[PDB]
C-alpha cells in the first residue's frame, strides 16, 4: 500500500535506484548489452550466456577508455550504449564463454578457436559435466621451435568428442593451405591434462595433426575409441611421406584406439608409461625411408588384449625398456603375427641400433605354438661379416612364452632372456660365453732371469689355487682352463729382444665326495698344447739387431709351491752380444679361458694367474 | 532524522528495496535458505557455510525450473520458500562445500564422499592453509579398464591426515563388500598432485586401496609418515593373496613412510623418480607366486637413510635403472642385510629376466665389511646347464662399495660394474672376455687354386699387420692370437667337395723400447696347433659322390707380403673325376681369438684376417 | 524532477541506502579502505588495485573479530574505520594481489616474496597476458628433506623475465647469509608448470639457486635465453665447490639457454625428456672431485643445433639412454670437439660405471671426418689389468655417423652400436664374440663304464647333428668347433678317483650347392688336439688314496650313431683297490666353442653336446 518505486530514488552517481538495482539482475548476455553502467569501471556479474545456455557467466567491467573494440561474444561484449564490457579473467580461456555446446550436439570448433585466439593458445574445457564435439580443425598460433610461447590444451575432466580425419588440433597457419609442402608448423604444446578425448569408433577421430604440431607433450589424458592420437600424411621438406617430429606420449589412459601414431616417418618419438587397454594398434611408422624412425623409445607401457604395438620401418637408435604385454590377439596381430615389426620387413629398410630390455611378452594361447609368430619381427643385414653400419637389435633380460621372441637368425647378441615353454636354441642366436659358465682371467708378471732360470729351465707363469681351496663345497672347486702365455723377453731397461706364446691346458681337481680324510688342497696337471716364437725380424735398423730365438724345443714342467703352480719351459738361452745387452727377464702377459662346468653349481672357476 | 525505511521502496520485480538489499547480506548457508529470490535465475553470493565455518562460500543461482531436487548441503541448497539454489561451478569439487573440517579435528570422509559423487570422481582439497582428516574409506565411482571416465584426487597444497588400515580411497562398489573375492575395482585415477598425505606414525595410514584401484598414476604428492601408499590384502580372481595391478608411483616426495607398496603380488608396477628420505621400506611384493611380480620397474629413485628398497618375490621382466642409494641402515635392512630381495629367497619362487643398470649402491659403513650383506639378495636356479626358463639377473654399469653387490655365484652375466673397496672375484661370477682384453675377428676370403696353389702348397688365409704398424705407441702393437680357419673346397660353381679346419697360434712383435733405429714393421710367427679334415661322407646319393680328403699330412708355412702374411698348407691334391668337376678354390671362413694383453694399454689387438 | 536522494533511505542494518549502493562501486583498493561495512562479515568485490593497476581484484570479507592484523597490501587490507578486510582465496597466491608489475618494467620480486609468505610457498603467476620481471632472489620457506611442506612455483602461461647471477628462487633462510658454508637449504619444490622463464641473452639469468634448493622437480616449463636453469657456486659441508643435490629437469622446452645446470658437483641428478633447441650448453658438472657426479641420468632428450650436452667430471653410476642428437655445432663443442665429456679429462678424476644405450649421435658435417672428434670424450684408467674400482663406460645399441663415438682405446665392452660412415675398428675396442658368429654350448653326461667301455676304449662325449640337418638352407649347416671335455672318473657313489680334460677340434659339412642327390646328413671329423690328466694328489689323508691315472696315451676315435657322434678315448684302465671301490663311470662336463662362420648367413652353429 505504501509503495515508492525505486525509480524515484537517485543514487549519488546520478542514476536511479532502479538502475542500481538492475546491476544484480543481469542473467544473460543480452541483459548486459542492454545495461548501462552506473559508474566508470563498474564490475557486474552476468549469470550465463542466454536463458537456454547456462554456462559462460562471469565478471565484466566497463572499460570507459575503450570506445572502439568489437564485440567478440565471449570476452568483449559491447552494449547498446557503446560500453565495452570486458571479462575479468587471468587464467585459461573457457570455450563456453563464446558459446561452445557443452552437450556435444553441435560442432563447437569455432568457439574453441575463439578461446585459442584470446588466450595465446591456452584453452581449458572444464569439468566432467561437459561434453564437447569438435568436427573442424582448430589452429594454434605460430610459435617456432625457438619461439617464446608455451601452449596448453587441458581441462578438469571434460569430454571432447572428436570428428576429424586429419586432427582437430593443428597449426593455424596451415589452415587454408593444408596440403602445403612447406613446414607450416607450430611448436611447444601440452595437451591432454584433465581431458577425455573420445570417438564413436564408426568414424574418423584424430586429436593431434602431427604434420603441423611439433614438440608435443601428450600426458594425463583419456582416449577412448580414437582412430589416432597423432596422424601425419602430408609430404614436406625432405620427406616423400608425412612424418611426426618430437612427440612424447606419456602417462595416458588409452582404450579401444585404432592407432597411437599413424604415419610413415618419425623423429624423436616417445611413447612410454601409458595404460593401453584393448587398443587395435600402437605406433605405426612403417615407411620405406633410410631410416623411417630417427630414435624411438617405448618404455613401461601396458599393452593388454590389444593388437600390434609397433609396426615400424627402419629404426635407428630404438629402445624398448620394460613394456608389459599380455594376451594380445586383435588388430593386425593375427595377420602380421608379431607384437613389434621392425625394418627390414618387406619393402622397409634395415634397422640399426635397437635394444630390448626387460619386456614381458605374455602371449595369448594362440601364439605359444605358432611357428610363424615372433614377438619382434625383422630381417637383419647379415650377408657381410661386418655389422658396423646396420647393427642388428639386441635383447637383454626379456621374458616371453611365445614360440619366438624374434625372427630366427636375425639377432647376434642376447643374454638374460627367458623363453618359457620354448627354448633359446630355436632362435638360431649365439649364446654368450658367460651362460656357458666360461670365465676369462688375465695377469702380467715379471720373471727376472736371475730368479727363475735354472739349467735352461725358465719359469714363465704362476697360477694360484688358494681361492679354489677356500670354497666351501667340494663340488664347486674343480675346473679346467686354457692358458695363453704371451712372453716378452726384455733387457734390464725393458728392451724387447724376443717374443713367444705358449698354449697350455689345465685340469684342477681335489677331494670330491669324500668325508673322512678329505683335504682342501686341489691339484693341477698342465700340458703344453702349442708353442711358437719369433726367430727373426729387424728391430733396430741402425745397429742391425733382430728378435732372438730364446727357446730351443721347449718342454713344459710345473711345480707346486704352497698353493701356487709355477709353469716353466726348457731350452732357454738368453739373447746377448748387442747394443742393448742381455735378456734380463721374461715378461709374461697371461690370459686364461676357464671352463667352470663341473659336478657342482660353479659358474666361474677360481683358478687365476698371479 | 529524515529516515525512510528501505522496506517502503518497491523494486520493479515487485519485491521491496529491503529485500533487494538483503541479497548482499547472505553470509551463511542459513541466510540463503531463508532468502527469497527477487527475480528468476538470480545469482547471489553466499559468504561461507556458517558463522563458525569460514569455507564453502560461492555463487548460487535460483533454478526456477527445479522444484524437486533435494538439499545436499553443498551444491543444491533448498530454501524455506522451496527455491532450489544451485552452486555455480565448472571445475573440481571442493569437500569444503559440504562441510569438510579444514582443521583436521573430525573425520571429513563423508564430506569428501559427497564431493566425489557430484564431480564424477574429481576432488580438489585446496591450499596449504587447510588440513583434513580422513578415517573412513571413500569410494570412487565404477569405471572399467575400458571405461569413459578420468578421475583425479588433487589439491593446491592442502594436507590430508590419513587414518586407515586398508586405504582411504577405494572403489565405491566394494563398500559393504570389502572382503569380496570378486573384482570390484575401478580404474583410471590420477592422485596426489598438490596434496600432502600425512600420518602420525603411531597408527595405520594407507592412501590407496590397491585391491580395488587399478590403473593409478600417483604423481606430484608429498607423503609423510604414511604406513603404505598402496596396500592390497584381499584374495580375488586367480590369486590366493591380495595384489596390485597397473600402479605407477612417480615424481613424489616420500619421507618416513613404512612402505611404498604393501602386498604379496603385482602386475605392471612402476616406482620411479621419487625423492624418498628416511623411509623404512619400499616395494614389498614377496608372495610365493610363480611369479609374484609380472613386470616391475624402479628407475631413478632417491633412497637415502632408508630401509629395504624392495623385498620382492619371483620377478619376471624386472628392471632397476639408475637408482641412487646412500647410507641405508634402518627398517628391515639390518635383518635382511640387503637393499633389494628377489626370488628365490626362502619360500619364494625363482625370478626370470631382471636387469640392473647404472645404480649406485652407496652403503653405510656397517655393510662395507659385512660378509653376509649383498645389495641384491636372491637364489638362482643353476642346477641345470640350461637357463632358458629361469634367466638369472644381470648387472651392467652399477657402482657399489658394499661387501657384495649380489649373492655370490647367483649371477652369470655382468660387466661394467664397480666394486669400490671390494673386488669382482668375491661374487663368484664369470668375467666377460672383453674385460680380459680379448677381442674376436673374422673374415671370408676365396683362394682360387690357379693363384694360390704351387707344388702342393695351398694358401689358406691372409692376415694383415698394417693397422698394428699404424698405432702411435710401440707398447700398443704386440699381441697374440688364435686362428680357426674353416676351409671349404669348392668347384667353380661353388659345389663343396671337401672341408677342413686348421688351428693356428700367432705372436706379433716389433720394435719396443727402442729409440734410434726403431721400425714400424711388426713380425708374425705362426704354428699349426691342430688340423682335421673330413675324408668321406655321401653328398650326392644319385651319382655317388663323397667329400674328398684334399690334404695329406699338411705342414703350415707363412710368407710376408708387404704388411700381410699368407698362411699356407702343404700336401694339397684337388678332388676331381666326378660330375661336378675339380676343386677350383679354397673358401676360408677365418675366425680369430686375439689376446691383446701386452706391455701397453692395448685392449684390442689390431691383427685381423683379410 | 521527482528525485529523492538515496542517502535519505535507511537500510535495516542502520546504514543509508547510499552506503548500501556504495558496496557495488568499489573499483580500487583505496575505495575499500575508505568503505565501511554495512553488516558484520560482509563480502564485497574490489575491482582492481588502482585506476592504473587493473589486476589484484577479488572478494574481501570484513573480519569483525580481527582488530589487530596489519595491512599487507594484498590479502589483509585495513580500512580507515579499522575494519580488517581479508581476501577470500583457497588456491594459490597471485603476486598481482600485492602489485607485481604484469608489464615487466619494474622488479616485482618483493611482491612475489609477499605471495610466497602467505601461501607457504605456493605461487601462481597467471595467464600469458602477463609478463613479470624478477631481479632480486625470492626465498622459499624452510622445509627439510623430511619436512611437512610441498611448495610450487607455477602459472597459467605467464612470462617471467629473469635477472639474477645466482638464482631468482632460493631458500629464504640463506637471504642475508648467501655465502654461508652452512647447509641453509630448503626442499620439496615443483617449479615451471605453465610458466615461461625468459632472459634477454645479454645479461645473467638463473632460475633456481641449486646451492639452496634441493629435491626440485622442474617440469612443464619454457626456458628461453636463460643463462642457467640451475646454478650452484657456494662451497659448503664436505665440498670445496658448489653442488646440486636431487634436481630433476624433465619435460621442459629449452631454447637458446647457455647452460641447463652450471656447477662443479652433483648428487642424484636427472635431465630427461626435454626439447632443447639451439642451447649453447647442457649439464656442466666438471669439478675435480672423486667423484664429481654421484648418479646422473640423461634420457630421451632432444639436443639439436646445440653445444656440448654434458661436460662432466668423474661420474659414478651414470646412464644416458635414448637421447636424440642432431647437427650440434656451437657453444663449446667446436673447442672440446665432443657432445659429452666425462672423467677423466684434464684435471678431472676417473669415472666408474657409465652406460650409453640407444642414443643417436647425428653429427653436423664438420665432425664426420674430424679425427679429433668423439661423441663421448674421456680417459679410462687402464694401466692395471684389474678394472674393479674404475669401471670404464660401455656402449650398447647406439648410432653415430661421426668420426668416433668415444675416445679410442678407452672402452672395453660395447656391442650393437652403429658407425655409419666410419668403422668400429677405429675405436680400438674389443669386439664381442657374438658379433664374430661365435657361440658357446655345454652339457653334462654320465658314461657308465658298463655301457661305454670296450677293450680299453671309453666313450667320453656325445654330440648331435640332428638340428643341423633340420635347417632349411644348405649354406647354414656347416660349422667348426672346439671341445673342452672335462672328465671326472667316479665310483658308483660319485667319489672322484681321477680327472682329465681333452681338447678336440671338429669340422661339420654336408651337401652344399647340390640339387639332385643331396642329403640332409652332415658329417663330423674330430681330432684330439690336447690332453692332460692328473696322475697323483692325495684326496683321502686317512686311508692314503690319491687321484689315479686312468688313461695311458689315449687315442681319439669317433663313431656315428643315427645323427649323433660318440667321441671315445683309448688306453683306459679303471682305478680300483681302495676303500671307495672301482671307477664306475666317466662324468664329462663338455663345453664347446662353435665357430659358425660359413658360406651362409649362419650366426650360431647348431652342433651341440648331449
Ligand atoms: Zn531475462
Ligand atoms: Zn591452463
Ligand atoms: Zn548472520
Ligand atoms: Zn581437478
Ligand atoms: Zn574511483
Ligand atoms: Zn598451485
Amino acid at each position: 500500500e505504501v509503495k515508492l518505486p525505486a525509480d524515484l530514488i537517485k543514487d549519488s552517481s546520478g542514476k536511479s535506484q532502479q538502475e542500481v538495482n538492475n546491476s544484480l539482475k543481469l542473467k544473460t548476455f543480452d541483459d548486459l548489452r542492454n545495461f548501462k553502467p552506473i559508474v566508470n569501471g563498474q564490475t557486474v556479474y552476468v549469470g550465463q550466456r542466454s536463458n537456454t545456455y547456462l554456462q559462460g557467466g562471469g565478471l565484466f567491467y566497463a572499460d570507459t577508455s575503450d570506445t572502439t573494440s568489437l564485440d567478440n561474444d565471449g570476452t568483449i561484449l559491447v552494449g547498446i550504449d557503446g560500453t565495452r564490457w570486458k571479462r575479468k579473467w587471468n587464467t585459461h580461456a573457457d570455450p563456453c564463454w563464446f558459446g561452445a555446446d557443452y552437450t556435444g550436439t553441435e560442432d563447437c570448433s569455432a568457439q574453441v578457436q575463439k578461446a585459442v585466439d584470446v588466450s595465446y593458445g591456452r584453452v581449458w574445457f572444464g569439468n566432467a559435466d561437459r561434453s564437447f564435439k569438435m568436427m573442424t580443425p582448430v589452429g594454434l598460433p605460430t610459435n617456432s621451435i625457438v619461439g617464446d610461447m608455451l601452449m596448453e590444451i587441458c581441462g578438469d575432466g571434460a569430454r571432447v568428442w572428436v570428428y576429424s580425419n586429419t586432427g582437430i588440433f593443428t597449426s593455424k597457419r596451415s589452415i587454408g593451405l593444408e596440403t602445403s609442402t612447406d613446414d607450416l608448423y607450430t611448436a611447444a604444446l601440452e595437451i591432454g591434462r584433465g581431458l577425455r578425448f573420445q570417438g564413436d569408433g564408426v568414424s574418423q577421430s584424430v586429436v593431434v595433426n602431427g604434420d603441423r604440431l611439433y614438440n608435443v607433450n601428450m600426458k594425463g589424458g583419456r582416449y577412448l575409441r580414437i582412430s589416432a592420437l597423432v596422424r601425419a600424411t602430408q609430404p614436406r621438406r625432405n620427406e616423400t611421406t608425412g612424418y611426426v617430429q618430437s612427440v612424447t606420449i606419456e602417462e595416458n589412459h588409452l582404450a579401444l584406439c585404432n592407432r597411437i601414431i599413424d604415419s610413415k616417418r618419425g623423429f624423436n618419438v616417445t611413447v612410454s608409461r601409458n595404460f593401453c587397454e584393448s587398443c587395435y594398434g600402437g605406433v605405426y611408422l612403417d615407411g620405406d625411408g633410410s631410416p623411417a624412425v630417427n630414435v624411438i623409445r617405448c618404455d613401461g607401457n601396458l599393452w593388454e588384449s590389444s593388437g600390434v604395438f609397433a609396426k615400424l620401418g627402419a629404426v635407428y637408435a630404438g629402445t624398448f625398456i620394460g613394456n608389459y604385454f599380455e594376451g594380445n590377439n586383435t588388430g593386425d596381430l593375427p595377420t602380421l603375427k608379431c607384437l613389434i615389426e621392425l625394418g627390414k620387413t618387406g619393402t622397409t629398410g634395415y634397422s640399426s641400433g635397437v635394444t630390448f630390455i626387460g619386456n614381458q611378452f605374455g602371449a595369448a594361447a594362440a601364439y605359444k605354438a605358432d611357428v610363424n609368430y615372433a614377438d619382434v619381427k625383422f630381417t637383419a643385414s647379415l650377408s657381410g661379416t661386418n655389422l658396423d653400419v646396420l647393427a642388428p637389435p639386441t635383447f637383454v633380460g626379456n621374458w616371453t612364452n611365445a614360440y619366438r621372441m624374434w625372427s630366427e637368425g636375425q639377432v647376434v647378441t642376447q643374454f638374460g632372456n627367458a623363453f618359457s615353454g620354448g627354448n633359446a636354441r630355436r632362435h638360431q642366436a649365439p649364446k654368450l660365453h658367460t651362460e656357458a659358465r666360461v670365465t676369462f682371467d688375465l695377469s702380467r708378471k715379471e720373471f727376472l732371469s736371475s730368479t727363475n732360470l735354472v739349467g735352461g729351465v725358465h719359469t714363465v707363469a704362476e697360477i694360484d689355487t688358494n681361492l679354489i681351496s677356500n670354497l666351501a663345497s667340494q663340488s664347486s672347486r674343480a675346473c679346467t682352463a686354457d692358458m695363453n702365455i704371451f712372453m716378452q723377453m726384455k733387457t734390464a731397461s725393458n728392451v724387447v729382444l724376443g717374443a713367444a706364446v705358449a698354449k697350455v691346458s689345465l685340469v684342477v681337481q681335489g677331494s670330491e665326495g669324500i668325508g673322512t680324510g678329505a683335504t682342501t688342497d686341489v691339484y693341477v696337471a698342465a700340458s703344453l698344447t702349442g708353442f711358437t716364437q719369433l726367430e727373426g725380424g729387424v728391430i733396430d735398423t741402425v745397429n742391425n739387431v733382430s728378435l732372438f730365438k730364446h727357446f730351443t724345443s721347449p718342454v713344459l714342467t710345473i711345480e707346486r709351491v704352497g698353493t701356487k703352480y709355477l709353469l716353466k719351459l726348457s731350452g732357454y738361452v738368453a739373447a746377448s752380444g748387442s747394443l742393448y745387452g742381455a735378456t734380463a727377464k721374461v715378461f709374461s702377459s697371461t690370459t686364461m679361458t676357464i671352463y667352470s662346468l663341473n659336478s657342482g653349481a660353479s659358474v666361474a672357476g677360481q683358478i687365476y694367474p698371479t
